[PDB]
């Protein structure tokens, strides 16, 4: 019932932020802003986007020390609740220590899920472009990000980050 009025401010600065990404969230602007483009469409049926080749070169770039809860489908690109589906998807799924280790890294706005036993062996490649939406479940250690992978097609990724989501994310806010 009705009980406070004690007035206190007990809070973590590292709560401070991810605060605000559990209540609103992250979408990616250049998703939606991604009208003005020139397409081109020319003789060459094939199941995939062209060629990538090798990785470019880098100077700067952050690993951090996550598990991988694996995908899941979703029916829109963003909406925190939407977010929070797959994230208790995957959690009731496999537990916490089903899920395997991965170093994830963050260089030239890129998101590559390497693998903890192997560092030449990217499990996921996700750019900042293809990303849709992104933010934090219930919880502070769930961090979740949608990408489109084309056909209109969702997939939600979910990450288990400590002590907490709150460097990721953050790493992640101007990798847009």
């Amino acid at each position: 019932g009705s009980s406070g009025s004690s007035g206190d401010a007990a809070v973590t600065p590292e709560e401070r932020h991810l605060s605000k990404m559990q209540q609103n969230g992250y979408e990616n602007p250049t998703y939606k802003f991604f009208e003005q483009m020139q397409n081109s469409g020319s003789s060459g049926s094939s199941g995939s986007s062209g060629s990538s080749g090798p990785t470019p070169k880098t100077e700067l770039v952050q690993k951090f020390r996550v598990q991988y809860l694996g995908m899941l489908p979703v029916d829109r690109p963003v909406g925190m609740d939407t977010l929070n589906s797959a994230i208790e998807n995957l959690m009731t799924s496999s537990s916490k220590e089903d899920w395997p280790s991965v170093n994830m890294n963050v260089a030239d706005a890129t998101v590559t899920v390497i693998s903890e036993k192997n560092e030449e062996e990217v499990l996921v490649e996700c750019r900042v472009r293809f990303l849709s939406f992104m933010g934090v479940g219930k919880d502070v250690h769930t961090f979740a990000f949608i990408m489109d992978t084309g056909n209109q097609r969702f997939e939600c990724h979910v990450f288990w980050c400590e002590p907490n989501a709150a460097n990721v994310s953050e790493a992640v806010q101007a990798a847009c």
